[PDB]
């Protein structure tokens, strides 16, 4: 099967509407990829050790979260990874689906590899180098369809597939985690300088420890170039995400007390009968009124979070993850976790941009009604008396422990039976689409890196490698390895399907939708989704969830 | 399938006569086409501003004309144009259908690409360059069934295949408008110094920018050595095209006005009855009688149109197009809107030339009867006198606004619900055959490119371009591109089919057809159709509609 | 008077890599698309605009 | 959106642009390859070449 192709390239979106509202969107996407040989033939149990007394090192005082120590088993495989929102639609079609729809679920994945060639290089004198074909190489493609061996999302680190169907790719290089006991001592500037600080990483445990090969584990399938493979279909079953926002707050939940009488003018304000003599329920029995701020509500939207609380295990420290939500008026990043990443070309940065450093946005939930404005949050002591004098009152000001800046809010959690918040929204185009769940009997409500989860299990992660093309010289008995230089391209076709409902409307006045203007330095300039002179492309994040919709 | 064609050339045009002189015209075309890698691996916004304040410049003082400032989408990928009468016959055929034919239609169209040969290009020592063939290496296919992309006629341009089906042609490059502003001030050499040209070019529009990507729209075939590709069979839907032209002018419409007595001798005259006694009917009322100049006549064959006439939009100044009408005797070529056009040796130029310049030559059209001649026009004040003094009678000479060059027929327009007219002639060989209808509500009655529009979707256009052949060094997050020196051969062969109609033979006198002669310095004289003693071609355009036809 | 009037109409097809133009609301005070305007007062008072139509783009040739 | 001067092939560019900001040019007026409706000048413009038809006209006002 030497001179004929094994499969088709398409990268076309196609919307199926089946009526009655619903819609199948089937995201085709294709690349070109690349796979060079690895550095090394065999497995690695590599350690990573930023201990340094100097710069961003651990030994320094106060340089915790800069920790960056821990063991990998590096492995000469590849992961070819497209677990990523850029990866299958075009800008145009993001913006379509989030104006028009109002749900979408994943139906079904489907991937193939095809056209595989490999070729070899020699020397040449002036030295020039020359590319021959080796028809009777092969690549090494295998599947986990069990999920057997540790899951890797590549969009976490921005390793998945290049967002340019036009643009070549390659597979990222597949390594986990392996446990390795750390501990690392908490310290701080003004902490004395006598005081030495503890940085120790132990030896592997025998009841941690866990090496995977893909050679004893998975089927291997070897691919010359007139091969192919398929995945088959894969069926998802998870939950639908909502495309749209919420906005009211525990202020707006329910009946809105009964104005006395209509605004006299379009400037007049209209007032509420005395507080005294309304009616209504408070959880406050010390005061005889009710009032917007004291009226009970059903529940509670959104919450407080720890923030930014770092916890510690034999691995070492970490900074705890937080749930999404809107960042208020006083804009409190940190305490509403907004998502902040850095991504290289492939994945969205301006190819124009130079220096090593990568582009970076934060994102901020669209929901504005589960957020914390920290600044205006505050406790009263009960029984509550109204106006609290500043003993009777925590607020922000206020310091723990002595602490100029830790103040009550740094460590309080609202988390409660009563505690209701929408779900992280979908990030178009560095987000990751799905994820598998973690393997514990009590499993977390949500995942803040990823919309869907799979409640069953996930679609398996797809490996390639080259097989090792030896020389006419080799002794099994010797740490010496001596092999060709080999290289190989291949392409990559698939196939992932969506339900998508669209959209009702029903309020009187026109609706926010994301659109594109012409006004210079706008974040939603045109000229930022074309090509430049010399064909530079841009892919910046995109709003989503534009509509807002009613919550009660 | 390395070693085994898979498929035919075949260049030769078969006559099938069903009976009743219907005729089944079989145009078969093949050429051997080359095609080089991109020498950009991406898309480009690029854009052209001639702004020179010197030569042909925009900025000099009445060079509107002069204008190319736009704005296009570069694409990496080429287009294979066989539109234009050239491809399809040998001048032999062209003369036979037009000497003995009186209707012509488009049938149906089919295309294959075959034989592909991919091949690769690396250095020796002296430096020589030695070739390689790269069998596992592909070519890309694309072909827009639906016309979602920009159409562009590469016959507009001299830019579709070779007339020569002995000689090797390739593909043009694709590229389309892009939207862009542009905004340039009238201006003549007497205009003052001082005055100041705005000459001016925006950013790009929200409201209409539109970048597309064949691999976003397009489903696209991969084809190695031995594979091959075919279109299938479109079917037209056009009006068929007459073969013949009209000479009777509004003068020649009717009953002649009856002769008193036959001429006495061969050399005598005849003439009619007194003007102030002849029966007719005219419509000026102020005069009491009929001449052949005033008598009416049951529509208007013909009309005035406004020459050089230039508008603007958004875009720039551009020569709004003319009706090509016969230029008639006083010759007024811009007048009836006649077409000259500049071609390379591929589609007519004499081989021999030598010189950047390339061969111009100017259409006039065939029919005589729908021209308009100038300066024998004018207009009468009314009630009409004649004679007329000088005052109630606008003619040529006259100037309009005081401008010695400026007559009333510049911006005169004639056009009226008694207009009719023929239809532009086919040009052999560098006319394009059909064209896309524009898509606007209010469609023109025809356009003066093409002969032939498509009144529903017209053939789809067909891409290719080489796969990126990459290194052993390839990095993704650079901006930086290795590949390989790569290009391909690889034959086309399309399938025309024309339904024809042979013609009525009934006047005495024999007809005018179109032939060949030996005088020397002859525009029709066969030595132009054979090849020198060295090769060297030449295909001057052939003349059409040889035959008349009764208009009434 | 009830009135029932029918149309029949075809969602948009969407094929340009970059994102098209929509007709959209705002919060800038003073613009001509601002929410603010399609809302009531407060005393109930009413303004409606006409609207723009035809924002997407679409090929002639 | 497409005007008289969008329609079509667009001329052929003799070379990419260097850098981002550069422009492109076309080949000489009196050696490039077209067609006009005007005689007397022996080469093509964007502005003199021959289009299809004429898009949108001129209204007495
Ligand atoms: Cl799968
Ligand atoms: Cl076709
Ligand atoms: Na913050
Ligand atoms: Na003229």
């Amino acid at each position: 099967g030497i001179g004929v192709s094994t499969g088709t390239y398409d990268n076309q979106t196609t919307y199926k509407f089946l009526g009655d509202g619903w819609v199948e969107i089937t995201a085709h996407a294709s690349r070109l990829l690349h796979l060079g040989m690895p550095p090394s033939e065999n497995y690695c149990r590599v350690t990573v050790h930023n201990n340094q007394t100097t710069g961003h090192g651990t030994k320094v005082k106060g340089n915790m979260a800069y920790d960056d120590t821990h063991q990998q088993i590096w492995t000469p495989w590849s992961l070819v990874d497209a677990n990523a929102w850029g990866v299958w639609f075009q800008p145009s079609d993001w913006q379509f689906i989030q104006n028009s729809m109002e749900s979408l679920n994943l139906d079904s994945l489907s991937q193939e590899l095809f056209n595989v060639v490999v070729k070899t290089v020699t020397e040449q004198q002036g030295a020039i180098k020359v590319y021959n074909n080796d028809l009777t190489a092969c690549m090494m493609v295998a599947l986990d369809s069990n999920n057997i061996l540790p899951y890797t999302p590549a969009a976490q680190t921005s390793e998945t597939l290049g967002f340019y169907p036009w643009k070549p790719t390659a597979p990222a290089p597949y390594r986990y985690y392996f446990f390795m006991p750390r501990q690392l001592s908490v310290t701080s500037s003004n902490s004395a300088e006598g005081t030495q600080i503890t940085d120790t990483i132990g030896e592997p445990q025998a009841l941690n420890s866990q090496f995977f090969t893909i050679e004893n584990t998975l089927p291997i399938t070897l691919l010359r170039t007139g091969d192919e493979f398929t995945t088959g279909t894969y069926i998802f079953n998870t939950d639908p995400l909502k495309l749209t926002h919420t906005w009211q707050t525990n202020r707006h939940l329910g009946m809105p007390p009964r104005i006395t009488d209509l605004p006299t003018s379009d400037t007049a304000t209209a007032s509420l009968t005395a507080n005294g003599d309304r009616f209504g329920s408070t959880q406050t029995q010390n005061v005889n009124y009710v009032t917007e701020a004291l009226r009970t509500r059903p529940a509670q939207i959104g919450f407080m979070q720890p923030h930014d609380n770092f916890e510690a295990n034999r691995g070492g420290p970490f900074k705890v993850p937080v749930v999404p939500l809107d960042i208020t008026a006083g804009e409190d990043h940190d305490a509403n976790g907004a998502i902040r990443f850095n991504y290289g070309k492939q994945h969205g940065e301006d190819w124009a941009k130079q220096g090593a450093a990568p582009e970076r946005y934060t994102w901020d939930a669209i929901d504005s009604a589960a957020g914390r404005d920290t600044a205006r949050c505050f406790v009263q002591s009960a029984p509550i008396s109204i106006p609290p004098n500043q003993n009777q009152i925590l607020q922000r000001e206020d310091a723990i422990a002595g602490r100029t800046n830790m103040h009550y809010t740094n460590v309080f959690n609202s988390y409660g039976p009563l505690s209701a918040f929408p779900h992280p929204d979908p990030i178009y185009p560095n987000g990751q689409i799905w994820d598998k769940e973690l393997d514990l009997e009590h499993k977390p409500r949500l995942h803040v890196t990823a919309p869907f989860v799979c409640k069953n299990n996930p679609p398996g992660q797809l490996f390639v490698r080259l097989g090792p093309n030896l020389t006419d010289q080799f002794d099994p008995n010797s740490t010496t390895v001596s092999r060709i230089v080999t290289y190989s391209t291949f392409y990559w076709k698939g196939i992932l399907k969506f339900k998508a409902k669209l959209r009702p409307n029903l309020t009187w006045n026109p609706v926010y939708q994301a659109t594109t203007d012409s006004v210079a330095n706008s974040y939603m300039n045109v000229k930022k989704w074309l090509p430049s002179a010399t064909g530079n492309m841009h892919s910046d994040p995109l709003i989503c969830r534009p509509v807002p919709h009613m919550t009660y």
